[PDB]
Formats: C-alpha cells, sequence, structure tokens
C-alpha cells in the first residue's frame, strides 16, 4: 500500500512499538527502519523513494539531503527522545504471485517461468516494499528481481562486520558468488582495487596518519577549499571511487601512484614534486565541512589540481545536485611565505581573473590555477593579438550547446571559434576535458582556449557538417564515403568510451566532414562537447542530449545510464546515414513527434525512404536501437562490426522461400532461376551444362574451350579460361593450373591449406569458380566460404558467415557489375559488389593509416 521511513542517527528500533545493523522491515503499513551507524550511510541513498513518510529521531543533517533529492514533496514527520510536519518527541494479481517465493535466495530471473504490463508493474511493485527491482543501465542488473527486499538489505553490508579496512575477495568468499560481487561495487560499499582486494571504503580508519608531504611552506603548496554545510550522504565512496579510478591517468593520460585512504581523504603522490593531499578538514568554531586539496605549487602540481578540482565538480553536477549555493569554494593564499593563509572566493578571484592575471593587497597562477587555465598544456594558450576574430552573422558556422562556432583566423590558418554565450568558466573547462588529453583522427582538434573572452579555437571542417550535406548535397553520398563517415564516427566513440567519457550528443549537427574523397585517411570528426561527462564506473545519472537523437534511457530520466546511450545515438546517426535527410527532414516539419517514435518504433529504411538496401548495416542498425543497453554492442564492437569489406560490398540478400534448393540460374535488372522467376527491383518470387547455343563446362576469353569427364577440349565442375588455365574437379578441394602453350600442369591452388590459416565444419570441396578482371579470382567452396585469390601473386580475404553451402556463382550486370552467388543454407541469392577484392585492401590500408595517426597524435 504506502511504506514508511525512520530515519536518523544512532539513538529507531525501541520507537518501532506502534544495534539495527540492516535496513530490516516488519511490515505492519510497511516500515524500513534504517541504520544510524555511520558505516551504513553510504549504501542507502538508493532505497529512499517517493512513495514513503519519513520520520526522523534527532534524539536529545545529512539524512534531509537525499530526502529531498528523490522526491521534493515528502510528508517528513520529525521525533525526539525541508518538510517539517510534527515535533511530538517522546498488476494485483502479481503481488500475490510475488509474496510467495520458496528459493535459496530470493533472486529469480525472470517472471515468466512463475507467470508493458511487466515494466510498468514492476515499477509500481518496486515502489512498493514487495520487491525491489533496480533496472538501471549502469548498475547492469536489471535480469535479476530482487524479492523479499529486506534480505538484500541485510546481506549487502555484511562484507564491511565480518589494515583496517581493506578485505580480499577470497575472505568474503570463504564466509551465485560473483554477482554478489558485482552488488557490492555497484552501492559503492566494497569497490576493487587489486585483482583480488576490495576497498571498502567505508569501515575504514576514522582518523587520518601523520603524513610528512615534503612542501610545507607557503609557497609550495597550493590549498583550494570546498566548504560545505554538511557531507552529502555517501559523498567520500564516491569521491575515492572516482579518484583511484583516474589515478594512473591523472598526471600522464599510466602512471600509477601510492594511495592512502582513511575513509575521508586519499593522498596520491608520484614523486615529491607530483602528489595531491585530498581529504577533509575540521576548522574550530566552524559548523561547516570543509574539503582540503593540497598539491605542490610547480607545473606538474598544478595540472593535477585542476583534474582532481575537474573529477569534484563534475561529481557533484551527476551525483549532489542541491549542493550547487551551499557549497562555496574558497582558495589559500598568502603574499608572504611565513605567514597563515587567507582565503577568498573563487568566484570572487575569479572577477579578479577576468582582468589581469595578478592579485594585488602574487600571481593568480599560483593561487588557483584551474581559473585561468594554467594547468592545461602551454602550446594550446591563446594569443589574443594573432586572433582575427569578427563575431557577425555572415561568420557564424552553427550553434553549440552553450557557444556559437564563429568563423575565425588564428594565427593566419583559417579556423573556427567558439564563444560561451551568461554562461561560467565550468562549461569551458567542462569541453576541454576532451578538447586536450585526448587526441584521435576521429576527434576534432583545439589549436588555443582563452579565458580572457573565454573561447575555444577548434580547426575549421573544411567541407561542413553531415546535417548540410544530408540536407542539401546529397548526390556526393556515395556508398563507400557514407560507410566512412559511420566508420570515422565509431571510432572516435571508441576512443571517447575507453576514455571514461561518454558523450551523450551525437547527431549529424555534430559530425564534422573535412573531406568528400572517399579514400581520404580523415573524413568525419566529432564536435561539440558541451554535454561530454566522466562516466567513471558507475554510471552517469543527469539526463541531456537533443530530442530525437538520444538513447531512450535518457529520454526517461529517472533511470541512471552508461555509455551505451552512445550507441543508440549512433544507430540513429547510422539510420540517418543510410536514409540521407529522411527522417531528419520529417523531424523538423513535426516538431514534439521527433521524440515520440525515438519507444523506438523506427520503420524499416528501405520501406518508407525508398533508400538502395545496404545489408549488415541495417541489420547493424537494428542491433543497436536495442531497447535494452545491455543488448547494445559496445563502440569497440560497432567499429569492428563497421570494420569489415564484407559490410561494405554486400548490396543484395534476397531470401528465396523454404526448401527451394536452386540449381541454376542466369542473368538477363531480373535473375531467372530453376524454371522460376526473381525481379531484383521488386525481390518478387542449366538455362541461359549450357552456354549462350553450344550445349554440354563451357567458357571462353575468340578463343573457347570446355571440359568433360577428366580432360580439357577446346576450340570437372567449371572451367575458367586465363592466361593460364584454371579447373578443379568434382569434390576436389585443390583446383589445378595448367598452360595452354604447354598442356602441362603448372602448379595447383589447395583452398584447405588457405582456410586452416584462418582460425566437418570447414568444408573446402570447391563447388564452382568464377574470374575476375582485376587479377583476382573467386573459389566457391562446399561451404559458406568464399577465397579470394590473386590471379598474379596466388589469398585476399575469406568470406563467410552468410550461407551454409555455396552453390552457383556468377557474374552479372545489375549500371554496376555484381558478384551474384546462390547459396543454401533455405537457399538465399546474396549479391557482392565485383569491386570487394579492392575494396579489403583499401579498407585494410585505411584502417593502417588512420592506426599511425593515432599513435601520431599521442
Ligand atoms: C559550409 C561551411 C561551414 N563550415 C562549418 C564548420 C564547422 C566547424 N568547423 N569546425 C568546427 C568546430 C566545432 C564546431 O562545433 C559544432 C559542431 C557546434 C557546431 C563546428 C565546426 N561546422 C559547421 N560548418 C565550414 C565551412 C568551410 O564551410
Ligand atoms: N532513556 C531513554 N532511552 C531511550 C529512549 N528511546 C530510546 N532509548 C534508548 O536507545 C536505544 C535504542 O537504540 P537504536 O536507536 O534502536 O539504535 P540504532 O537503531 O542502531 O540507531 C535503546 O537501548 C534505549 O535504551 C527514551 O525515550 N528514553
Amino acid at each position: 500500500r504506502m511504506k514508511l521511513m525512520i530515519v536518523g542517527n544512532t539513538g529507531k528500533t525501541t520507537l518501532l512499538q506502534q544495534a539495527t545493523v540492516g535496513i530490516d522491515v516488519k511490515d505492519w503499513l510497511n516500515v524500513w527502519d534504517f541504520a544510524g551507524r555511520e558505516e551504513f550511510y553510504s549504501t542507502h541513498p538508493h532505497f529512499m523513494t517517493q512513495r514513503a513518510l519519513y520520520l526522523a529521531v534527532y534524539d536529545l543533517k545529512p539524512w534531509l539531503f537525499n530526502i529531498k533529492a528523490r522526491a521534493s514533496s515528502s510528508p517528513v514527520i520529525l521525533v525526539g527522545t525541508p518538510a517539517i510536519r510534527d515535533y511530538h518527541f517522546v498488476e494485483k494479481i502479481i503481488l500475490s504471485e510475488r509474496k510467495n517465493v520458496p528459493i535459496e535466495f530470493p533472486v529469480i530471473d525472470r517472471k515468466r517461468l512463475l507467470q508493458n504490463e511487466l515494466p510498468h508493474a514492476v515499477h509500481f511493485l518496486n515502489e512498493s516494499g514487495v520487491l525491489l527491482h533496480f533496472q538501471d543501465p549502469a548498475l547492469q542488473l536489471s535480469d535479476l528481481y530482487f524479492v523479499e527486499p529486506k534480505w538484500l538489505c541485510k546481506i549487502m553490508a555484511q562484507i564491511l562486520t565480518v589494515p583496517k579496512g581493506i578485505i580480499s575477495r577470497r575472505d568474503v568468499e570463504k564466509f551465485y558468488m560473483s554477482q554478489y560481487f558485482k552488488l557490492l561495487e555497484k552501492f559503492q560499499i566494497a569497490l576493487p582495487i587489486g585483482e583480488e582486494y576490495l576497498l571498502v571504503p567505508s569501515s575504514l580508519s576514522d582518523h587520518r596518519p601523520v603524513i610528512e608531504l615534503p612542501h610545507c611552506e607557503n609557497s609550495e603548496i597550493i590549498i583550494r577549499l570546498y566548504e560545505m554545510p554538511y557531507f552529502p550522504m555517501g559523498f567520500w565512496s564516491r569521491l575515492i571511487n572516482r579518484l583511484l579510478e583516474i589515478s594512473p591517468y591523472m598526471l600522464s593520460g599510466a602512471l600509477r601512484p601510492n594511495r592512502m585512504y582513511w575513509r575521508q581523504g586519499i593522498y596520491l603522490n608520484w614523486s615529491p614534486e607530483a602528489y595531491c593531499l585530498v581529504g577533509s578538514e575540521v576548522l574550530d568554531n566552524h559548523p561547516e565541512s570543509f574539503l582540503k586539496i593540497t598539491v605542490p605549487s610547480c607545473r606538474k602540481g598544478c595540472i593535477l589540481l585542476g583534474q582532481v578540482v575537474d573529477h569534484i565538480d563534475s561529481l557533484m553536477e551527476e551525483w549532489f545536485p542541491g549542493l550547487l549555493t551551499l557549497l562555496k569554494k574558497w582558495a589559500l593564499y598568502s603574499f608572504n611565505d611565513g605567514e597563515e593563509h587567507q582565503k577568498i572566493l573563487l568566484d570572487d578571484l575569479m572577477k579578479k581573473a577576468e582582468e589581469g592575471d595578478l592579485l594585488v593587497n602574487i600571481p593568480i597562477s599560483q593561487i588557483a590555477p584551474d581559473l585561468i587555465l594554467a594547468d592545461l598544456p602551454r602550446n594550446i594558450m591563446l594569443n589574443n593579438d594573432e586572433l582575427e576574430f569578427e563575431q557577425a552573422p555572415e561568420f557564424l558556422l552553427g550553434d553549440g550547446s552553450f557557444g556559437s562556432v564563429y568563423r575565425a583566423a588564428y594565427e593566419g590558418e583559417e579556423v573556427a571559434v567558439k564563444i560561451f554565450n551568461h554562461t561560467s568558466l565550468r562549461l569551458l573547462r567542462q569541453e576541454l576535458v576532451v578538447l586536450c588529453h585526448l587526441h584521435h583522427p576521429s576527434l576534432i582538434s583545439l589549436l588555443a582556449a582563452g579565458i580572457r573572452p573565454r573561447m575555444l579555437v577548434m580547426e575549421l571542417a573544411s567541407k561542413g557538417s553531415l546535417d548540410r550535406l544530408l540536407q542539401q548535397d546529397k548526390a556526393s553520398l556515395t556508398r563507400t564515403l557514407q560507410h566512412r563517415i559511420a566508420l570515422h564516427v565509431a571510432d572516435g566513440l571508441r576512443y571517447l568510451h575507453s576514455a571514461m567519457i561518454i558523450y551523450r550528443d551525437l547527431k549529424p549537427h555534430n559530425v564534422l566532414l573535412f573531406t568528400l574523397y572517399p579514400n581520404a585517411a580523415i573524413i568525419a570528426k566529432i564536435a561539440d562537447y558541451g554535454i561530454a561527462q566522466y562516466c567513471c564506473r558507475m554510471g552517469i545519472k543527469t539526463s541531456e542530449g537533443t530530442p530525437g537523437f538520444r538513447a531512450p534511457e535518457v529520454a526517461r530520466g529517472n533511470v541512471i545510464y552508461n555509455q551505451q546511450a552512445d550507441v543508440y545515438s549512433f544507430g540513429l546517426l547510422l539510420y540517418d546515414i543510410l536514409t540521407t535527410g529522411g527522417r531528419i527532414v520529417e523531424g523538423l516539419k513535426f516538431p514534439n513527434e521527433f521524440d515520440e517514435l525515438e519507444q523506438g518504433k523506427l520503420p524499416d529504411p528501405v520501406k518508407e525512404y525508398g533508400c538502395a538496401p545496404w545489408p549488415m548495416v541495417e541489420k547493424l542498425i537494428k542491433q543497436c536501437l536495442k531497447e535494452n543497453p545491455q543488448e547494445r554492442p559496445t563502440s569497440a564492437q560497432v567499429f569492428d562490426i563497421l570494420n569489415s569489406a564484407e559490410l561494405v560490398c554486400l548490396t543484395r540478400r534476397i531470401l528465396l522461400p523454404k526448401n527451394v534448393i536452386v540449381e541454376c540460374m542466369v542473368a538477363t535488372a531480373s535473375i531467372w532461376l530453376g524454371l522460376s522467376f526473381l525481379d531484383l527491383n521488386t525481390e518478387g518470387y542449366c538455362l541461359a551444362c549450357l552456354y549462350c547455343l553450344l550445349v554440354g563446362c563451357l567458357s571462353e576469353s575468340n578463343v573457347m574451350w570446355g571440359g568433360c569427364g577428366t580432360k580439357i577440349f577446346s576450340f570437372i565442375i567449371t572451367v575458367v579460361v586465363d592466361t593460364a588455365l584454371y579447373i578443379a574437379k568434382q569434390n576436389s578441394p585443390v583446383v589445378e593450373v595448367w598452360d595452354k602453350k604447354t598442356e602441362k600442369l603448372c602448379g595447383l591452388i589447395d583452398c584447405v591449406h588457405f582456410l586452416r590459416e584462418v582460425m566437418m565444419s570447414y568444408s573446402g570441396r570447391v563447388k564452382t569458380l568464377c574470374l575476375q578482371k582485376n587479377t583476382a579470382l573467386w573459389i566457391g567452396t562446399g561451404g559458406g566460404h568464399i577465397l579470394l585469390l590473386d590471379l598474379s601473386t596466388r589469398l585476399i580475404r575469406v568470406i563467410y558467415n552468410f550461407c551454409n553451402s555455396v552453390r552457383v556463382m556468377m557474374t552479372a550486370q545489375l549500371l554496376k557489375n555484381v558478384m551474384l552467388v546462390l547459396g543454401y543454407n533455405q537457399s538465399c541469392l546474396t549479391v557482392w559488389d565485383i569491386n570487394l577484392p579492392h575494396e579489403v585492401q583499401n579498407l585494410e590500408k585505411h584502417i593502417e593509416v588512420r592506426k599511425e595517426l593515432a599513435e601520431k597524435m599521442r
């Protein structure tokens, strides 16, 4: 029905009559008596929900922060010993089925065996105390339906009750098991640090050690204060997890530092000149909570001051809204390095840093080097004299999330300048996370970054954005170019996702084209990091993205999502690339319905927009547009699917009816079958041994050859004629080569060896051959394997995973030559682009050239 929650410090269980290790539940009203110990605080922000009445026992506060974070409106009642209301002191059928849970551990994978209903019915039940289905994409545990929620609350913090605060996995195991270790980390209870050790941020040492960190003088350290009224519920578990997962990449961007933990604070040190002491502080006569950050006042010690500050500021934008103001940032400074530090508000010091980088009664570059961006590389600092920038509508390029890209020229080159409109330094520095520290041939390159006008200077895309290409010039979107656009964008996502960064808005407007030459090394780049954020391991919570270009789990802001939200965005981008304008053009002509169908009721691309069919990409779109984010392939797999020449050159995959078993076929665009008929345009369901009219193995290249029995005649399955003589017999895994001039065997070709090199499945029995003028030979093996071999050097690629046994191979004229192949599986009439042997080499060279470029930039 409706559930009640009793929250408060140690001083609850006794009050429940009308030592609490857990959130034990004794329903009458459904009570959720919490734990007052400070050790359990980090794990149960999650269990506070909207449909609950809150009771507080202060006895004779961080609790209300998350009370007014999951739901602003809540009937909070206070008793003794921001919605205060008292100071007295002292889907219905599934509920019955879910009540009975006769299992060992109360977890059920799916309700189908036990039993738009499910997904919504469970949420209402989840809002009650019947069961806990977290179903958040980040947690990756939506397949677990936790019945008897009192079990989950009880045995999930038993690790912290059974040096001071580190526990190994084996000790927990020595006390259906891998899911337990996932629950521990995903609730910020026991996060891994080593291969066999769990940190357990809670229940660490209560008091910090005695640290004699090398630099003690005022002129050798930089101190940053983060005064708060109180530490938000489970703040340090979030911060410690964030700081030990970025530690190897905090100076270089992989140097593992020496780390210390005391449950409020962390000490990272790479050297006596490169350390960082993030830790809580307690000032006398101050009822506040501080967060001191001490770093050395050197070049290598300023770099990771702006790293820690960026990772703490971001950690409150996505995880602790409300502190942003309750939280005020100070900056300790002292003129003579013998006196006591003095503090100035970081906002007040930002005003003095906008007009001259000096502070008068010492430079600002040592008080707070991150407001003047003095910690980012010295080569990306704006020289305002060499900037010819106008800010006129005639020079407007695009409108970014928070700025407006204008055209300008910097250092003589013609570049693009972004002006932040009303904004803060955080927006400039949040986008600076990706522009520097990450270099890739598929990410826009930053040339300079100013602070006085607060602009970014990116390189200029020669040919504009992809959105204009789709909507204006549709004639230049060749099939070999719009594949490279998707390949380059998928490579950009792969680097961003591998670098802890979720991009959030991937749309054609943010895809920049530097050339329309299909064979160039760099064609597409992704720009605009306005909403890119760190997705550390805990996912992201805040929801951003343009409607119609975002994942379904992003439109609904209640869940916390992960980097898989960009794969769905990529699936829509590749959906638009395949359909050119298509949905986007209709989207601007139908507002508030562009995101209505994303849901995800996207129609078939060929059926509606009438594009040229592209198999293995329509399949890729279908498996990227998955409602379940776990079913979507990762960005490292989307690139791997796109990085294949069989995907590019596969044109038609007509599927014949069941058990038709066609054995002969001839071309004419329509294809004949045998007697049947098939039209390529509408896909509507020996011939002209025979030759077109010799009647039988006949080929010519006017010299004509033939084959009968086990001998070759001129005036055994197939006869292939070239400068040499290629022929194979029935059930012959080897193809022999002959010479017309000598009438003698000149070597043999064995397909089994080629198949053996690639890691009775592999038939290898030759069933047909076909030759192409590009010194490449097509061999049809007994399985679903196709061998491409040079005619001169005598392997290109082995084509597989499209049928079960290739029957007949031939070349036809579609205005494009195609190598249409018929094979059994059910039988299918596969059609391949004749340039497949070339595209295997061109794409192989293209990846290697870009691979060298990626190492070159870093
Ligand atoms: C057609 C015209 C348009 N053009 C461009 C350039 C750009 C561009 N370049 N560099 C950028 C860096 C960032 C950037 O942030 C976006 C994606 C937020 C707009 C855009 C550009 N974006 C559109 N159009 C270049 C000229 C030659 O051609
Ligand atoms: N004298 C007195 N003691 C109380 C009162 N209410 C609770 N207590 C004491 O508080 C203890 C209950 O602790 P409790 O809040 O349940 O611990 P927690 O659930 O772990 O936070 C009992 O042992 C009582 O002795 C009261 O009104 N008067």
